[PDB]
């Protein structure tokens, strides 16, 4: 019969399996002297909820615009009130039935008027560097075409459509399209024209495309240069000038430069070049380097390299997918400042401006195509576009555009087909296309472990153990003997490892030792550089980051998008401070006798001439000595023993026994670089003269007994509970055993393997670890010394409904000045619950004091937190921080702020100071309780209550990376056990 | 050394394994002419948080009372502001380490001054009928003793301690003691002196104990009477008078009464008797009945009986464990009014006054000892007191006191050792003790399935299938051949079945048919009679019930305590209305031709003389005919065919085809009974002349097309969505498919068996059933009739991230007056998620109307809700209720209120009325959405939004009893399938 539905045609276009239509051939992004006009600025924007109600009212013509309001472009429009951001990880936010699209599909109509001078005639084009996800483009009312591939560039010919003077550009953007099925990255869904829009003139006798080939003969030191130039796809005559190298050559001819300085992330040497035809000149930066796979090793310029990498998404906490250039420059500088040398453009090509910065600052780049079909996995990959022939042209297009845009950049050392897209015919087609087009760069793809269509073997989150087996070449064989032979000849990369969500990542050091030991291991890229937090405010206007669910999403994945080394505003997390140290390119081992240090240059190409080597001896009262020592340049992968000045060793010999002192040797920048100023720290090592264990105070002065209180020097006990009620005028509200901490994001993740896959957080809750109860068994005084008396308080700790417990005995002693506390812990019964062994977070004490703390000082590791499998970046020394600065501003509050390896601590409580000494303990000080910390979903929920929560831990569990990847390694697990530890306390007024 | 802890002695007493000390021998509760004074009234009360701080300040003497305030006694003191109620099911609220007690142990000091006249001298006693959990008792400063067994009676001799005139009674009650380990019932923890306190004189030549033996010879009709009387444990001479039977006999001699009328729950004949010694007379009610197990059947007075039972806890929503006498009488009347004939005193003996009411109203009683160790189960029963020899005397005591108190009551037909206490030596000792003491009553205990120490085979929540196998005697054998032979000779009882939590219970009819078919099946007792809800109010003072967690509990079990047939205030839930019908003691099957009905007397002893048999024919406009028919008494377990007056059949023959009419036959009380008034309904049956399927309207008048709307008679469609936007001026805000409902408590329970034990609620959430999305595929008009046109709207329904869907096509038609809606549903793809088949809650439509509804009327089943496996109590007829009265006030809001079997419906929306007809559909009407219903944890969270949510379901799932016991039976499950159904709509103004 009849057909009455609306918008069927717009929707049928959105449901297209094809690439964009009407676009010029894909080419490089080129700096050209051709006239250009940026259309970035204030556009007009109208939002309709779906195609069926998007007006077809000739709005493209620019006149009589009702419903339109101002909107900046580039933009991610949900970041400007229009709709809301939405976060899913794997799950699609719409029903999975490709190529169909939901009825709720935000449609954004963009319109801008601009002036086209005569220099854009006769020929010109319009360039869009990114539209998420489907663009339709009209100029002065005529349709130029459509765009597909949200992070890829499209160029449309406007010759004979651009009119001199006023022009009107109209763009209809659909959030969802068939392309959404192939853009399922773990990140926010954010439609918009989110990258540059540019009018460019195309002069006659110009240059459309250039393909730089710049190799390096590491034996002769020769460069191998060929620069290809074309117009309309055909090779053209052009001249290539490289002044610094005294070169003038024809485009299209290979020459041998007698001697070039080769490009690497370490020494990113770049030669300025120009490719000139009659009507247009293109300016290039040329880095001479050759990539090769040899002996199951990934080599640049003849050397195996070590990738110290991160996964870099593009995200801004207020602008969405638009990352301003000053943020890009700052964050790339920040990466270099933390010894990073490699970037994976997870999981799509970056802004085109990124590539020149990577060339200049020096990163080995894995440039990744915009392709991810992860949400088909949950259905056994049924309908996976990667293996559906109908999607072949769309996916080859995506790969073509990815390669063509960035093929001229030395920093790109690998092409990646995409991410988490399964296996399939279209991936093979993308590989063959890339391999034919650009043999000079190995192909990467992790989704197909057989590695049939790639040149490197890539995995995500392989455990340290499996990595060690791969490093030795003894991983299990593939069933296919041919494929196994190929894959065993491949070097191995962790495209994602040590997931950096919340407190953590743990186990980074164990990976690094393998990277150093085994040449086949190329290194690894941390998942991920940044947290995708989005700024939002509450009533009082206090700012904080939002995550999945905080924007009304029907389906989401919560804080899983906040999984980074820096926050959305690029403030480092402790994991980055640790990472910087783990990947430091020099190793400095200070001799115990302070006569010198062993120095190993862990770089691949550079020597140590860029570094100044500094030493300082610090003591309780500050610096005793310091200076700089001169070090003959150490070659890459070599080592030497540097003598320290004799005054240092002599100072060590003169220290009275038990006086703590720390010798630190640092390698800093001898001069300003392009990524940091002179004096910036790159590497360091220490040797510590530990303080002698604190003398327990003689048990002098007998305990005083009263009706309800007991008194032992400065300590007052409740005779009912047997617990201290004040120490030296400091009110104590509670003292008890701790075995639990507020779960980290890692603790909320499933630990696969074994019959028990409950997250540790759930194991703890089931076991009652968060709700310990204490029963008093007895209190007794015993002869001490010369009248004095110790006080022993015996308790048992358990939880409601459990038969297992620990016996905890506190023996107190005092000489009137310092208080001696010995704690003994003994397992009672079998610590099994729900059929599995219970594990502990800690063995420690919680002191709850009835006064606030202004300042915390300690001798130990710092300044930032450290847990058994983290804190590589925490060095030995003396530290002091205001209470608030002891905390860590994770988006979801969780256990954090512990300072492991403390020998002494001092809390300033108003006018008094509480001092704690003893054998190594971890230190934590909070203005709120653990229950307040666990309950909080965002930082504003953390309310101070005027108390001080002081945690002193004899033992801590590790933090691992169980949110995604390995849990805590065996050596850092904490099974129930017996324990004993001494402390001394003292209050100064 | 020294020992400084406080309260060690009080705590060591609380940790005692022994029974109470200093108490008189256990005896019956006896109505005596001895002087008595109740000390119930306003006592003084002081609360301390534990033994170590409970003052030892001579408070027992009554002078200088600081910290004391007024408190009524009996009381559960947390119900009066002192502390808070706390609910755990299985889990103990304290660490499990018997006999030890937590430091947080509320200690309640009770004190009262009273006057003792001379009639309490020389000898007297003090009687406590219940103290939870540990009592210490002083009178005028001297310690009488202690109490253990919280629901058991203790009596202390006060001779020479009671002083003439003023006396001061002091009682220190500890909430927790070693006894708590054996009182772990699924209920609130509520300390207090919660039952009577009584001063009783003990005259010389009195009677301390009496033991009535009153058997019945069902062959001769003789009574067998022996009344034992004792003083100080020794048999004494007394005279027994039974006037009605012309008997005067000696105590201690067995006589044969020539003819007695025997006692049963159906005919609770009681003979008044007095047992008199010189100094005291005891008044008794004697019911002659004999209990016997024969041929694997439980028989009373020579007949197998059917138990129609409930589990009766003692709970009051504002007074806790104190249940006022008028509530006890009312609720027992209410039970009889719903055909219940049996009570299990779950899981402790009731108030002593209960036993006379049960004798008088008529219930077969399972009287259960106060014993439950359920919380040791989770540890493999390690340390279970039931098998720990140190607990033998305490547990034998409990059983002794239980039996001695109530052994004289005919209503007690079984003794139960306790509940969920595992297996063990002490249970065997309790059984042997009871068996020696009172052979006249079989022993019940469910915890030991081997049944070694019991006389009946008892289970909880055995499935209908397993019950059928037990009923046939073909359940699997025990390993022990001797024990198997014993158990197979036992009749079988479900001490708990068809858990009545929230919407439900389902599957009651399938159990009942087995009880009727198989003599070995004794029947069953529903878990439980009442919800243990506790009254609380919010800001505006609106009252509602609280459950676990609503009182600050650290560990609890939420609404699992609200699992009853009536609410805390004894308002019936729909499950009780269904239960009443399922267990109705007469079966009335009305003949299709309306000539008569088959009547089966399902009683065990009584005939049908107590019933008046009434008929009524009702039609659309009300009653057409009615009257009473006389029925010659039908013997128990017999049946007959009763003719109806010829006018009834003739009326059926005269009905024009399609005119609905309902013949109902009811058996009501011919005269007032002791539990209801004359006319009270006991049983009923119906025969319905169904209305003819509604004629679909001729598809006349063609559909009108506009830019954004389509019009088809009274219906206006949105051309974008293709859905109605108004019908006859009634705004329609949404129309779509439903497959999901707000989970019931049953849906939140694990369905054991199979690899999938996710609750159904979780299966639905994982599957996206609660978040369906609809895509429009096409809208088309088609030739109807004489110009007219149908309108077909094709849609697909799925959910985000899922590949499965349903195709839903709506074909609309109208003649200008009525609207015809045909809906077609077709499965698209395989409905599997997380590896398991998805099940649906329903196949229906949700109409969301933009106006409120005042009234709902329908022809179908009613007046209360009905689901496929419930609604036995809903009868056919015409019903009309205000919107609010369509809802069901479950404590936790959940799916409820559906009216299955509807043929027509009418919603009054202000001035207009919306009418729905069609083949059988279920009807639900709410002022709030399903998401609001699912989110709500208490009724105050249900906010009306001014809309009407109308649900019309072609198919519904059952509700089952999966919260505890069987899920939905196979025949009521709802697997994805294709479906089609027609409806007609019409708006009257
Ligand atoms: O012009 C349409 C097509 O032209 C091809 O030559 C080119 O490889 C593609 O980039 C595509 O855009
Ligand atoms: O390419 C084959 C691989 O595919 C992955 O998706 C899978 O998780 C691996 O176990 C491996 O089989
Ligand atoms: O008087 C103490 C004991 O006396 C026994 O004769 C009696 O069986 C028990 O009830 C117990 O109370
Ligand atoms: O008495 C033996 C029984 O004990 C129960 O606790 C158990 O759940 C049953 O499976 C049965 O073994
Ligand atoms: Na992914
Ligand atoms: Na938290
Ligand atoms: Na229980
Ligand atoms: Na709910």
């Amino acid at each position: 019969g009849r057909s009455l539905e609306l918008g069927a045609a717009d929707i049928q276009d959105l449901e297209s399996f094809e690439a964009g239509r009407g676009a010029l051939p894909a080419r490089a992004y080129l700096q050209s002297d051709a006239p250009r006009l940026s259309l970035n600025g204030e556009w007009q924007f109208r939002l309709s909820p779906g195609s069926r109600v998007a007006p077809d009212d000739g709005w493209q013509l620019g006149e009589a615009l009702n419903g339109f309001e101002s909107l900046p472009v580039p933009s991610s429009w949900p970041m400007h009130g229009h709709g809301a951001p939405a976060y899913t990880n794997v799950q699609f936010p719409f029903a999975v039935e490709p190529p169909h699209v939901p009825e709720a599909n935000p449609i954004g109509d963009h319109l801008v008027v601009f002036e086209a001078g005569p220099e854009f005639f006769p020929h010109a084009l319009l360039r869009f560097d990114g539209i998420e996800s489907a663009g339709t483009v009209w100029l002065n009312g005529v349709e130029l075409g459509t765009t597909r591939g949200s992070r890829l560039a499209h160029e449309f010919d406007v010759s004979g459509i651009l009119e001199q003077g006023e022009n009107t550009l109209a763009v209809r953007v659909a959030q969802f399209s068939a392309a959404s099925y192939v853009e399922d990255q773990d990140m926010w869904w954010l439609p918009g024209i989110f990258r540059d829009v540019t009018l460019q003139a195309r002069p006659a006798a110009g240059i459309d495309d250039v393909f730089v080939h710049a190799g390096y003969d590491h034996i002769t030191g020769e460069g191998i240069l060929k620069v290809e130039a074309s117009r309309g796809g055909q090779a053209i005559d052009a001249v290539v000038r490289v002044p610094e190298l005294a070169l003038e050559l024809a485009a299209g001819t290979e020459v041998r430069v007698p001697a070039v300085e080769p490009w690497s992330a370490e020494v990113p040497k770049l030669y300025e070049a120009a490719v000139s035809a009659a009507g247009e000149s293109v300016a290039l930066q040329i880095g001479f380097r050759s990539i090769a796979i040899e002996d199951a090793q990934f080599k640049v310029n003849g050397r195996r390299i070590l990738l110290r990498g991160v996964n870099r998404h593009e995200h801004h906490p207020r602008l969405g997918r638009v990352v301003p250039r000053d943020v890009v420059e700052a964050e790339l500088r920040l990466m270099k400042q933390h010894n990073i040398n490699a970037i994976r453009t997870s999981h799509y090509p970056p802004h085109p401006q990124f590539l020149a910065l990577a060339d200049q600052l020096g990163f080995y780049v894995v440039l990744e195509c915009d392709l991810e079909t992860h949400g088909f996995e949950s259905a056994g990959w049924a309908q996976n576009p990667s293996d559906d022939p109908q999607w072949e042209d769309a996916l080859v297009d995506r790969m073509r555009r990815t390669v063509e845009r960035d093929k001229n950049h030395a920093s790109v050392v690998m092409w990646s087909l995409g991410n988490q897209a399964g296996t399939g015919r279209n991936l093979a087609a993308m590989s063959r296309w890339t391999k034919d087009r650009d043999p000079s760069r190995p192909i990467h793809y992790e989704g197909d472990w057989s590695s049939e269509h790639v040149d490197v073997y890539s995995r995500m989150y392989a455990s340290q153990a499996e990595t060690a087996l791969i490093g030795q070449g003894i991983e299990p064989a593939l069933n296919d003997a041919a494929l196994d032979a190929r894959r065993r000849a491949m070097p191995f990369v962790l495209c994602e490892y040590v997931h950096a969500m919340g407190n953590g990542p743990g186990g980074m050091s164990e990976y690094q030792a393998l990277f150093e030991k085994y040449p086949r291991l190329m290194g690894g890229f941390v998942w991920e550089w940044l947290e995708h937090g989005i700024t939002v405010s509450t009533a009082d206007g206090v700012d904080h980051y939002g995550y999945g669910g905080d924007f009304g999403e029907e389906v989401h994945d919560g804080n899983f998008v906040t999984d980074g080394l820096v926050d959305a505003d690029r403030r480092p997390r402790p994991g980055l401070l640790d990472f910087k140290k783990v990947i430091e390119p020099l190793r400095i081992d200070v001799a115990r006798d302070w006569t010198g240090f062993t120095l190993r240059n862990g770089q691949d190409f550079a020597d140590t001439s860029a570094f100044s080597f500094r030493y300082e001896v610090e003591a309780d009262g500050g610096a005793l000595d310091g200076g700089t020592v001169d070090v003959a340049p150490v070659a890459p992968q070599s080592e030497t023993v540097v003598e320290l000045p004799g005054s240092v060793a002599a100072l060590a010999a003169g220290l009275s026994d038990g006086r703590p002192a720390v010798l630190t040797v640092r390698a800093v920048l001898g001069a300003d670089s392009a990524w940091a100023d002179a004096g910036h720290e790159v590497a360091w090592g220490q040797s510590v003269r530990e303080p002698g264990a604190p003398v327990p105070p003689a048990p002098v002065e007998p305990v005083q007994v009263q009706d309800s209180e007991l008194t032992l020097g400065p300590v007052v006990f409740s005779r009912a509970t047997g617990m201290p009620t004040s120490i030296g005028g400091v009110p104590v509200e509670k003292l008890g055993l701790t075995l639990w901490w507020a779960p980290t994001d890692n603790d909320l993740g499933r630990e696969w393997g074994g019959a028990d896959e409950r997250p540790l957080a759930t194991q703890w809750k089931d076991a009652g670890l968060n709700r310990l109860h204490t029963r008093l068994l007895g209190i007794s005084a015993n002869p001490g010394q010369d009248g004095g008396e110790t006080l022993t308080v015996r308790t048992r700790v358990s939880a409601a409904d459990k038969q297992y417990g620990v016996l905890v005995d506190y023996t107190w002693s005092t000489d009137g000045e310092t208080v001696g506390l010995r704690t003994q812990v003994r397992r009672d019964g079998t610590w099994v619950n729900r059929g599995f062994e219970v594990e502990w977070a800690r063995i420690g004490l919680e002191f709850v004091l009835g006064e606030e703390t202004e300042l915390v000082s300690w001798f130990g590791q710092g300044p930032h937190q450290s847990y058994p499998d983290t804190g590589q970046g925490a060095r030995a020394g003396w530290f002091s921080l205001p209470l608030a600065k002891m905390d860590v501003e994770y988006v979801r509050p969780q256990e954090c702020g512990a300072r492991s390896g403390s020998r002494s601590a001092a809390l300033q409580l108003g006018g008094r100071t509480l001092e704690i000494c003893g054998d190594p303990f971890a230190l934590t000080v909070r203005p709120y309780s653990q229950d307040v910390l666990d309950a909080a979903a965002h930082r504003p929920d953390l309310k101070a209550d005027g108390r001080t929560y002081l945690y002193v831990d004899h033992a801590l569990r590790g933090v691992g990376t169980a949110a995604c990847g390995p849990g805590v390694l065996e050596q850092y697990r904490l099974k129930p056990r017996d324990a004993d530890f001494i402390l001394t306390l003292k209050v100064r007024s």
